């Protein structure tokens, strides 16, 4: 458990993870996304792995809104990873089984912030938010194995673009083609419009 676990106002539940919109946002590389028609039945609780369409849960770090889509070639086999390592502070959960996105969110809030990876009811990884980056250089070498690890178990389940972590910080960058996750929903970064909107939680 954690002793100065991250006090968010809330806990992410199942409702946090009810999906209902019909497009996702598709990995053309590790930052460049576009817009795409989601192909499988988003309505359950764990995903198949022979595709790599994965539920997306963005939710606000002061619980008043989440979006709740699909991202298209993040992984295949990746169960629960939640990553509060954003320069908004917003939070990401990605993966297949929603029992493992809530479990890898109360984990993340438990070690005071960071990155988990479970799977399976249990946790396969954990970087917690002193070792995302290299804030201290006398704990380079950490951050590095924290790192490295991480990119091998997500390249194990999927992940076949350059860097996660780059893929994960800019999904909220409106100013970088061609869809994006934003407060107010997916958002059509050339029209610049939102195109299905977010969740007042």
């Amino acid at each position: 458990g954690g002793l100065v676990p991250l006090e968010l106002s809330y806990d992410m539940t199942m409702d946090d993870l009810q999906f209902s919109m019909p497009m996702g946002v598709k990995m053309r590389n590790a930052v460049i996304m576009e817009p795409y028609m989601i192909e499988i039945d988003n309505s359950m609780e764990q995903l198949s792995f022979d595709h790599d369409e994965s539920y997306l849960t963005m939710l606000d770090r002061h619980g008043k809104w989440r979006v709740n889509t699909m991202i298209k070639g993040f992984a295949s086999s990746v169960q629960g990873f939640v990553s509060s390592f954003t320069t908004t502070g917003d939070i990401v959960a990605i993966g297949k089984n929603k029992a493992d996105m809530l479990l890898a969110f109360a984990r993340m809030k438990e070690i005071g912030g960071g990155i988990v990876l479970a799977e399976n009811g249990n946790i396969l990884h954990e970087i917690p938010l002193a070792l995302c980056g290299c804030a201290s250089s006398e704990a380079y070498e950490d951050v590095l194995e924290k790192e490295q690890k991480l990119r091998d178990l997500l390249t194990e389940r999927g992940y076949e673009f350059c860097d996660p972590i780059y893929t994960l910080l800019f999904l909220q960058s409106t100013h970088l083609p061609y869809i994006r996750i934003t407060p107010r929903g997916i958002f059509d970064v050339m029209k610049k419009t939102v195109l299905f909107p977010s969740i007042m939680r």
